[PDB]
């Protein structure tokens, strides 16, 4: 931790616009805290609408110059690979910064950095692999081709839970395709995003190709979603902000890519491996204290093992070790902010008022070393049902609900009874049964006998209200491409429809 | 005669909506009179549906989707059903084309071309249906299997324009059915005739109840239900930019995917080394086919300065000779515009143009000619002495009007052509194919024609850069609008992580 | 027979015309059910085959079919599909007459054939090549896919029209010209499909049918310099010979040869399902199937139970005329084929295997005059034996036991072949593990036999070269051209001035 | 430019292995036979390597099979396989200088040609490393209810790989990179006369680290080990680049065990120059097409077709430039053309001069070994232009593979196409004209795997390379190149299996 804090004395405090590190246009700043102790650890520029506008216009200018958009795909790939190698070179420092900024355990952060390296490498290898299609034209004496071009100028807005990971999923395909980008990380977690911009600057990109805005989404976010020069807005975050962004993007018919949260089901059958299912229900529920887009917040367990399951899960929940993400014995860190802890605490009261049981946790911990930090106990809510707000709404904290089901049909019905559709799991040693269930769940990713894995080779995103579009995989790249049909008529003749 | 044969078809055509396997009236029994724009006579009366009718249709589409009868059908069989629709179109080609000319006013030859195109669209998607169900991924995690499955998106609402009703319907219906979606379509309230007919033909083919639904009515009544209902998974709209933006904002309320095609300010770029009489011929065709009521109409001519005066005088001469008339008369070259309201809008743009300093070189008003006095006619029009700052140059007029701007260099043509909010389609005319190819690369247009104007086809994707839309129709990209990806990851050797204390 | 054939052509089809053999030779075709002559056809010469190849080349270069739009080619292929369905009943009867198989098998073939033509009809216009993002500044790179040109196509006697459709449909969809030669023994449905294609209408020389003995015309069809791809389905020995002769003009080959196809039955299989599917794997078309499940591998813990159950069912199989609805298994195809099956029984006994049931021609009076052979089960076998390793291609299965999953895999993969096979187990995880380790082009889990146009089919190892069906099937009939345009050409000036 | 890039004997060979590499060990020939390697610039013996036996090749093949079946490479994740292939690409670049020098020493080509080769080689490995994890197969929408249908793409298995002497390490890379990326085991044999960079790249791969038996290097003559490599029952694919006669022999031998073949066999590549070409450019590129690597290039522009209108001007401009070509040591910066590869090969080229004369063609310039004192001991042959020839002639039809072009005239576009296509081959060719529409019409009608419009020579990993007609079977490079090293498996699962009950019970 003192090592990580020492990293801060060389980190930039500034935005990066059109090839220069710059202050906010009004010289405003923001203090960044460590959620473990709520101490101010760092102070950064708080940019303005003018800054956001200047960045978007620089991005457009750079795009039209062609220095990046007309660079060869192979060479773009090499540069993206150079970024991947910087991440690896600096993986420990980056992991330390992430833990400092977001509070999650160092082991969780190291896992993030390994994924981030793999995301940049994947897209580096994909950059030069498909430029479009030749079409067999149905018109004689014509040639028809579809060319994929970069979409242009893309704005990118990321959340506070996995700052550098979510940044990588957007930056990698944007660069690989030849777009120019303007990125804004969550105002409360800018550290690793600043650091990655320093690393990309070292790699070397044309002026204007990459830009970093720092500030509140309520001030600069509308410029980012609403500017006429933007061709795509890509946002990861909560549903209410997502809808707001999409409505503003309509003003200029701007394409949107959204990844919102979910209400992710963890479906546990009679015939599951019991010990495995307990282990994975904990992991699904409490990794990063539940602040995960794909958190397994909604446990559905078959009625014949429900009491035995509840008893085992609760007994394990009482043993979960809370503490500083820098300490090796810590299993769960704090939540992100005062505001967010408050939202979680309020949900406990909502749960009780609508008739649910707080079987364990549901409060801040007492222990003396946890008192300064933004800790909330791991929580299990029982005696609930699908009509309840605690079941339906994304709490995004260290909280799971437990509902029973009788049949495979009932499990599918309950799991699909939410507005969301991001991810979920099915546990059963009957693989045929698990596959039947997976093919009826309206979810972007279904894990059979696992919980959590995503990776660059496979697209990630929502059905229903969990988003629009996909990140990662070949579909992820295509978000950053636009198709052009060029049709050449090799024997052009007058039509002579209109009288001479 | 052909006109009276078309009118006879209406004695046996449905007057109702089609909801959940039944032809039904509007819930409040209101009706709407349909007009022939050639003589402005009322030719048919149809139900005017309610917002609750739209709601019922979407709910029926949801229940049909969840039942799985169409969505779990084999892709190969879904293919065969889509082909059967294609064969109905060709079977009824003459009747459908006549109905289209009766409803939209366009020439019979134009409507025949549409029917050939519609048959090929359905046939393309029928052949595509069973060709790609997803991918197998080499997982980076040992002892896992990773597959991506492509599923139907679900319930789709589909809203189409008055200019090419059945063509635009085909571009939406065909991929929706091929992929296993359930759909709710609403044609333009003004032009329901061929869409009602194609619903009759699809009903004959045979689909599970609720898989297809037809709503009739004015967007202001039912439109917000079609874009805004929670149970829609995708809304697909072709029409104007202001309605498209409205639809997108309303779809956001339930994070509903959108597919938009919104028209354009499509450039037609003529170099001084173009085949001159080809370029004159294609400028006419670009500007005045369907009286300029075309998403891709070449309304903005860009012509190299060295031939600009010759081009203008040649174009003006030919425009004066364009034959306006009844679309059923084989001598007619240009029909009427679609409605009173649209003709007024075009007239109001002549006033704007004149007040901002442009010249109306020829045309620019409704014809006085006695033979055209009862129809919704507007003269083919050429506007000169204009520039890119002008409303008449920037804005989509969607009538039989072209503007002509000069350019000196290749570079200047490109900057003028990209200097609009739009990005649908355009053309470059030049014998120098290398030069045309350089220009095509730098135009921000979904489709660029080299030495042609107008062609689209089912094999290639169609749609906009910039404000001309979101997404693509036709081609494999068209099909993909109607599909959603699911990653199914199976851990074949699951082990406890043991992160949390026991 | 006479009634079925009175209107069928008896000639070859070369360059738009039905023609006799150049030397006027003919061949008598036999019904294997009664060994009676049922039809007489032209027996063409090597000069006829040369003339067809040269017409195919002339047609291809003229461009009438090869430069037709892919969408229109797909419409013509769709028209062939619809003719097949229109004539389903007669085609199926013709196939049963010629090959001996049950009429219900022949209907199933016709339905598959319709689907094969309709799949390739729909694929015809879907993929014309790629645009490439060039690593060289100021260049454009594109890959155009073109028809390969002239293709010669040789089909076997077991599924004449099905195998013909697998080759014809992608050839025509892509724009190739073709010359096809059915097995000399079984020309009837192939002659018929040429009459149907002629009705559909194709430019002269685009399609050609040669009729004759491979011994005479076969080297021309594999060896002629103007052939761009040779496609052959048949036995391994002819396939190697074809490949060697194709080498003379560096001619691409596609080969589908036999298999020694394993049917793996674990002790947690659905038992009666496994018994049913072992029967079907072994004895459909009298075992004369490239993917016949001739090699049963059954877990030792249930081996004796399985053998008793299978043998008991084998004794009930109904042999007979393919036109009689009670018939379950038809005759084998020819005297020489039945003789080879018979020779394998002698081989089996001499190397120490047991003929547990069957193993002989039946002597019952209504089978006496036809080319019947009893369904046969051979036990007390092992992997060292000829009867286990070699493709007998008759109504013959062997049974070997295995102890464990790893032994099942090692036995199943211990042949020269790699066509197809099956795994039966209620543990789907185990079945998937085994599937991934089997070196087979198609692996069925809890099934036996299904193939379809949507999915590629073909061998690992000595079962073939290339794939038929699916997108990979189409790609055999296409060649890639990279066209690279330098849009700012400048002198290199490597060499002094 | 395409084949010449800038920097940005005892010495360089002192640390190089002299042995074969089989099943994880550097090993002598089983009979201790050796072979002297020469520098074609001076005909000096520069190195001595093991000359393997038929039994060495069989042992390598059995090792590769054993490694394949163990699954240590074939079941590694595609992403990890991609990382290893990139580590190879990185070692090429790290050692680019030494590798380029070694390639010039062994093949005689100029150092700037060798630098271009090393840059291409790096890019080949990098391309395939990036492709490794990008397509594992397909999900199929099954036409049978209650079934799941998937196609998986697996490594082919054991591959044997035989490479020619003209671009030894470049050709090795085209084969090694997709084999390793897909998870195959391989056994590679370079040309017996040019082993040096291939030995070096095996040393480098060994440092990267691959399971034992995954990679194997056999050294020796085709006459000795070649039939094992084409003919062994455990081989799943044989990949060969070289001449048509050896390729046909290989294909015939591969047939014995129904082994897939991938062949690239050279060509008779046309260089078509219209009278509206940029003249100066067409002259420059006729020289480049003709005389890079002394014409020892699969895609060499040996057959010039020039439009009659400009034919005389063209011939005199070309001849004047050919007289100025600077022959010499590939290590000297001013050398423009090196020697040819071998005594045997130079003899083949010289013989073709007597074929040309005896059939009535004119040797307009060149046609002999040079006399000049510093060229006398090396395997030099003068750049040669042959005129007054036609398509009936052996000199026009046959691949000479030396610094020799022929010039034919044509009147029309149709005639140029006729002539360009009137050979047994179909590898590559060019069209020069300022009329791009016309170049495009010609390109469409040429039966060639690669057509360049106003350029000559470029190939790259992103696009497939290979022949129509007798220039080969299959493609190397691009996604098609990967697919030679993959085999498809359809796995069909019946999820609700029912008895068929065809056979009575
Ligand atoms: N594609 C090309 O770039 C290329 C390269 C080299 C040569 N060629 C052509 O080949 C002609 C003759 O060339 P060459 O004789 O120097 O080389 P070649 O065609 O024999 O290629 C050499 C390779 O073949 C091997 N070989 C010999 N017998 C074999 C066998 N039975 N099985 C397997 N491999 C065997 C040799 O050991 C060597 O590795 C030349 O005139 C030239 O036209 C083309």
């Amino acid at each position: 931790q003192s090592n990580a804090m020492e990293l801060l004395k060389h980190l930039s405090q500034r935005q990066y616009i059109d090839g220069e590190w710059v202050e906010s246009a009004n010289k405003n700043t923001r203090d960044i805290i460590n959620p473990y102790n709520q101490e101010v650890i760092f102070t950064v520029s708080e940019g303005t609408k003018e800054d956001a506008e200047r960045a978007i216009l620089a991005a457009r200018r750079a795009f039209e110059s062609g220095e990046w958009s007309q660079e060869t795909a192979e060479t773009r790939g090499k540069k993206v690979r150079a970024i991947a190698d910087k991440i690896k070179e600096h993986r420990e420092a980056l992991a330390r910064l992430e833990t400092l900024d977001t509070g999650k355990t160092l082991e969780e952060s190291y896992a993030d950095m390994d994924d981030i390296h793999n995301v940049f490498m994947y897209f580096a290898g994909l950059a030069d692999k498909d430029g479009g299609e030749m079409i067999d034209s149905p018109i004689p004496d014509t040639e028809s081709k579809i060319v994929k071009e970069p979409v242009g100028v893309v704005t990118q807005i990321t959340p506070w839970n996995y700052p550098l990971l979510q940044a990588s999923w957007k930056i990698a395909p944007a660069l690989a395709t030849g777009c120019s980008l303007v990125m804004k990380p969550s105002e409360i977690t800018p550290l690793t995003t600043i650091r990655v911009f320093e690393l990309m600057e070292e790699v070397g990109f044309p002026k204007g190709t990459i830009n970093l805005i720092l500030g509140a989404g309520s001030e600069v976010g509308d410029v980012m979603s609403g500017h006429k020069e933007v061709d795509l807005v890509s946002f990861t975050g909560g549903i209410e902000t997502g809808k707001h962004i999409m409505k503003n993007a309509a003003n200029n018919v701007t394409n949107i890519a959204l990844e919102l949260g979910g209400k992710n089901p963890n479906i546990i059958f009679d015939d599951a491996d019991f010990e495995l299912a307990v282990d994975q229900a904990l992991n699904g529920g409490y990794f990063h204290a539940g602040q995960v887009c794909s958190a397994g917040s909604r446990i559905l367990v078959q009625n014949s093992i429900k009491d035995k399951f509840e008893q085992a899960l609760i007994d394990r929940v009482k043993k979960i070790k809370l503490g500083n993400g820098f300490d090796a014995d810590t299993e769960m860190g704090p939540v992100i902010s005062t505001e967010h802890r408050n939202k979680i605490e309020s949900y406990m009261d909502v749960a009780k008022a609508e008739g649910a049981t707080i079987a364990v946790g549901g409060k801040r911990p007492d222990r003396d070393d946890l008192k300064d930090g933004l800790f909330f106990e791991p929580t299990v809510i029982t005696n609930c049902d699908t009509s309840m707000r605690i079941v339906q709404e994304e709490v995004f904290g260290p909280v799971v609900t437990v509902e029973g089901f009788e049949t495979e049909q009932e499990a599918i019905q309950l799991a699909n009874d939410s507005i969301y559709g991001l991810a979920g799991a099915v546990f059963s040693k009957d693989i045929g049964k698990a596959q039947r269930v997976a093919n009826k769940l309206k979810l972007g990713t279904v894990w059979i006998n696992d919980f959590h894995p995503y990776f660059a080779q496979a697209p990630w995103g929502g059905y229903k209200q969990s988003g629009i579009g996909r990140e990662l995989g070949k579909e992820g790249l295509e978000e950053y491409l636009v198709s052009k049909h060029i049709l050449t008529n090799t024997n052009p003749q007058l039509v002579n429809w209109f009288s001479k």
